């Protein structure tokens, strides 16, 4: 019932509860107040923290996890930790993430890996091109291709930008951490009379799945669906035009074959990452006035 004077941090796997300094004793319980049987948590008297994984220490609720604690006459607090699209939104000009709304607010971004990893506060991150747009029902985190720490691969005219990101949403007394790798191949499109071809420079990830028009296809099945893959010296993916839609752009005198949206799911041996692209064959003849 009372507001919790400490701070809570939600991560992908565990929640950490920090208490303020007082010259405290806490336990993990269910909403009724009884010790959870299978919950194992860690107390750090030096850091004044309680740490627990979501499994076995929280109840699964709509859109996240809920933990209840008891403090000692005997006050009880509850915390909500959101469950957090790993798919990268890949466009010709930048990368972005579309995320469920979390709960004016601040944020921080960590860019890179290990030693190269660097942390930025809102000023420096925005100065570098990062932005967070809190629209209704979801949030958008804007990642520029040319931010420091982005790996830039090139093969011919196709480019690939890859970077590891640890985004921290900051609100008074709460922090939510989202981690993912952003991967975008802007301008990978190639077309001829009969096919559309997507070329991506060679990089550690290797293709595992393709999704388009709510159809999920593993690599092994691609050939039986009019899609052929060449994985040597980078990715070259050929879609038959009979699977694509057709549209008439207002700047074009002829129809363009295109896909409404294409999701490419790659496997890096540690983790699986996805990118969503919006590929279309180039206009043949423009409108001239
Ligand atoms: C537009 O661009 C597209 C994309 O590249 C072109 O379509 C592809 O053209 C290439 C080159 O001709 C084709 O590869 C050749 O395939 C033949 C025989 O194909 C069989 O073996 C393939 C390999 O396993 C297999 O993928 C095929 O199945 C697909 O393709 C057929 C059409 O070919 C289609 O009907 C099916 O439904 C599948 O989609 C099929 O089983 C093969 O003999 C060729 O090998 C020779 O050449 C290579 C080098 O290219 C050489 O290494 C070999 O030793 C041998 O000498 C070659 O592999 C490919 O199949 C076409 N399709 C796709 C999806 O990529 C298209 O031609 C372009 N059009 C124009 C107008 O330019
Ligand atoms: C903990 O989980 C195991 C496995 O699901 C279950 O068998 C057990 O009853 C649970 N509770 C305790 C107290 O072990
Ligand atoms: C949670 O409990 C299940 C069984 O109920 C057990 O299999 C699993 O290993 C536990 N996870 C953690 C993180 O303790
Ligand atoms: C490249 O980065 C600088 C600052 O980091 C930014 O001003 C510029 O707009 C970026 N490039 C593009 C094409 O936006």
């Amino acid at each position: 019932n009372p507001a919790f004077p400490g701070t809570v941090t939600c991560d992908e796997r565990e929640i950490t509860v920090e208490f303020p300094s007082s010259p405290w004793h806490a336990s993990v319980v269910d909403p009724l107040g009884l010790d959870m049987p299978n919950c194992t948590y860690i107390l750090d008297p030096e850091k004044l923290t309680l740490r627990a994984t979501y499994d076995n220490c929280t109840r699964r609720v709509h859109g996240g996890h809920q933990m209840t604690i008891r403090v000692m006459g005997a006050v009880m607090y509850q915390f909500f930790c959101p469950a957090m699209s790993a798919s990268t939104i890949c466009q010709k000009d930048f990368m972005s993430f579309s995320l469920p709304r979390v709960f004016q607010m601040g944020w921080s971004i960590e860019v890179g890996d290990g030693a190269r990893a660097k942390t930025l506060t809102l000023p420096e991150a925005m100065k570098e091109g990062f932005s967070l747009l809190i629209d209704n029902h979801r949030m958008t985190f804007h990642v520029p291709f040319n931010a420091t720490g982005v790996t830039h691969y090139v093969q011919g005219n196709s480019h690939l930008y890859m970077v590891s990101l640890k985004l921290t949403f900051i609100s008074p007394g709460q922090k939510v951490i989202f981690s993912s790798q952003a991967i975008c191949a802007p301008d990978p499109v190639t077309c001829n009379a009969t096919h559309m071809t997507l070329t991506i420079p060679e990089f550690p990830g290797k293709l595992k799945s393709v999704s388009f028009e709510n159809q999920n296809i593993d690599v092994s099945q691609l050939h039986d669906n009019g899609i052929d893959l060449e994985a040597t010296n980078g990715m070259k993916l050929h879609f038959s035009k009979t699977l694509l839609k057709t549209k008439l752009s207002e700047k074009c005198l002829l129809h363009q074959f295109y896909l409404a949206s294409l999701k490419l799911t790659f496997l890096l041996r540690p983790e699986t990452v996805s990118m969503v692209i919006y590929p279309e064959c180039l206009c043949e003849s423009p409108v001239s006035l």
